[PDB]
């Protein structure tokens, strides 16, 4: 029963991916009305099954806790873009299409119905098939959203806000996959860590608002790299310091999900860093921006690796200074993970400091790379904070 | 212990993929010496671990049976290209590089050592890590080979033969993955079916030699499409006829591997057919080639679906005419699967009949699509023949 649902999802996803990639990367003309028509169709049956599932279940392990919160946060963002889309598109109908208008309406309906369904708590065969088709619907929306940014380059304001379709589809797919598996299942502070973390959070918040929400001057590029190098460098030292603390000091099983999620979600920033490193080593003239870009890219790999080691060891384990110091290390890393969570979440994907990478790969290729890998940093930062909350609670 | 090996493989693979994709799709210059240097490096540790594994095991479930045969068949092809590469590259050294020569030598060493290792039959942690790194080495070679064809467009003859690196890396990765999982494991003929299958095999063999080994005339394009439509159309009718035979007529468990492989490997031809259909519906003028291309693409989807249904039902089950007719249906499908196995195996990937798809997507994009999806048709055709051999044996 499980294999039938998996095969249905992949076959549906493959057909959707071919239509999305074929209609955008062809040489005759770029097609979006058919892509919108396909996505509007896929959400319809996905919404219909969920609506049927909700009605048939009203009379009648869970994954990360932060999944529900991130799903609602990005679902609301996906609702705002749809509301702005219909308002602008319904202003004039003689120049546009019906799908240009039915698609945001159906997506808004799909987001509302799916977000409520995933938030709340027998025919297992239909349930698995419906969930897996819903997973394929979200992954098709994720791929179309990624391709949409790649091919790029009052009207309800100016559509300055960008569609958060990549991030919501990631959270929805994870929640649907988790639920699909479960179908038929049988004080103490030195006043030095939190203070430093709060200062870095305040400084980074100013940088994000000043330069990252939206051509920028040289000082702006220096400020952004200076903060990130300091922020990532401090966690690298702090996480390393925490690891050697445990060195001076089994029966519980290995938390496979925690280790897989921490290392798995760190792959997104690894790919961005690896792409950036070769884009600096080659192309990026030897200049201040190249040195800052190379150090920042290298520090992301170091920060992700050494923070993961500290978190994994601390969870598995479960001198008066020993406990007091670990509270600040957990708290400093917790605050430093929150501040750099906003950049992959609410920052312009291509970024302004990525001139070297954009010149090396081109805007179309680099935009696709960041739009694929940066949203996975949202998963890592959210899971690191929750894991550090757990670590800080115990010891 | 299993998760550590998986994370090591993906992290190694991601670094290799970034170097391969970054060095070829950038806008400054296309780099291949570094890509060759990286691949030559990865095979070195992969070969060293295998060599160490073989020596340490001399003193001391299995997957599809056809995997070993296909691995040797394509491993030998990968040896021939390496022998021709060194011979041509060693003719002149003042204009070439050392990696241009060490890379084919190391690949030939890597292929010889790996093929013998996979053919033959405690530190499970090292064994899993070494196998998973070897899997990442082959997948990196597979991706570089696919990118190499995509970016395209006596010298030891004329290098007319193309590197069979895509097909061998697929067989090697499957065998390594299968072995990684198992580490620490606790007559009767109507004289109408075989005759038709033999005739189709003979006709298709002539078509493959005449036009598919290597600009072609209109008659050549008509002949190729005529045979494929007839061949795929006949299996569609024959497989459907076999399915309704069983309709006129449990305790054994579902053969998940057989169902997954049959449906999973059919995805490659589905993607090619789906890409072809939208490349005809749009672009391909309404002409004879468009009609033949559309029918052939649609018949591949029908042939794969209806053949899979007949094979899956027949295996699970395990009137005198009832048994006699199924022998011919199994034998006709067996011979018809062999003849269309050579096209994805020994035929020019872009093909001569793919002018409509090439014009729609461009040579670079279409070559990547066929070089990714067509080799998976080799897995399906080989598994269909073995499954039909099993079906013909029982009933």
């Amino acid at each position: 029963g499980r294999l039938l649902s998996v095969l249905l999802a992949v076959n549906v996803l493959l057909l959707a991916c071919t239509l999305i990639s074929g209609g955008a990367f062809n040489k005759v003309a770029v097609y979006d009305t058919d892509v919108f028509a396909l996505l509007t169709t896929m959400m319809l049956l996905a919404a219909l099954w969920i609506v049927f599932y909700l009605l048939r279940t009203a009379r009648c392990h869970a994954g990360p806790i932060w999944l529900r919160g991130g799903l609602v946060l990005f679902g609301i963002c996906t609702l705002v873009m749809d509301v702005f889309k219909t308002g602008y598109y319904s202003s004039f109908f003689e120049c546009q299409s019906a799908i240009k208008i039915l698609h945001p309406i159906i997506q808004a309906v799909f987001v509302i119905v799916q977000t409520y369904f995933l938030w709340i708590s027998t025919h297992l065969d239909l349930t698995r098939c419906g969930l897996m088709f819903t997973l394929a619907t979200n992954l098709a929306i994720w791929m179309a959203a990624v391709v949409d940014e790649s091919v790029h380059q009052f009207q309800q304001g100016y559509f300055y806000l960008y569609p958060f379709n990549i991030e919501y589809s990631l959270f929805a797919s994870t929640m649907l996959y988790v639920m699909w598996k479960n179908v038929g299942r049988l004080r103490e502070t030195f006043f030095a860590g939190p203070v430093l973390g709060l200062l870095l959070f305040v400084v980074g918040l100013a940088v994000f608002i000043l330069y990252e929400v939206q051509g920028h001057t040289r000082q702006a590029l220096v400020i952004y790299y200076s903060f990130n190098i300091v922020c990532l460098g401090l966690m690298t030292l702090v996480s390393l310091s925490g690891s050697v603390i445990y060195r001076f000091d089994h029966k519980n099983p290995t938390r496979t999900l925690d280790v897989a999620l921490l290392w798995g979600a760190a792959l997104g920033q690894y790919a961005i860093s690896y792409y950036s490193i070769v884009a600096v080593v080659v192309g990026s003239p030897r200049d201040l921006q190249g040195a800052l870009n190379l150090s920042h890219a290298l520090l992301m790999i170091a920060q992700h690796t050494f923070q993961n080691v500290f978190i994994i060891e601390s969870l598995h384990r479960g001198c008066h200074w020993r406990r007091r110091c670990l509270k600040d290390i957990s708290l400093f890393l917790l605050l430093c993970n929150v501040i750099l969570w906003i950049m992959p979440a609410f920052g312009a994907r291509p970024h302004f400091s990525n001139t070297v990478e954009v010149d090396f790969y081109g805007y179309s290729l680099w935009a696709a790379i960041v739009n694929i890998c940066l949203p996975f940093g949202i998963f890592y930062r959210m899971h690191a904070v929750s894991s550090l909350l757990e670590v800080y609670v115990l010891s």
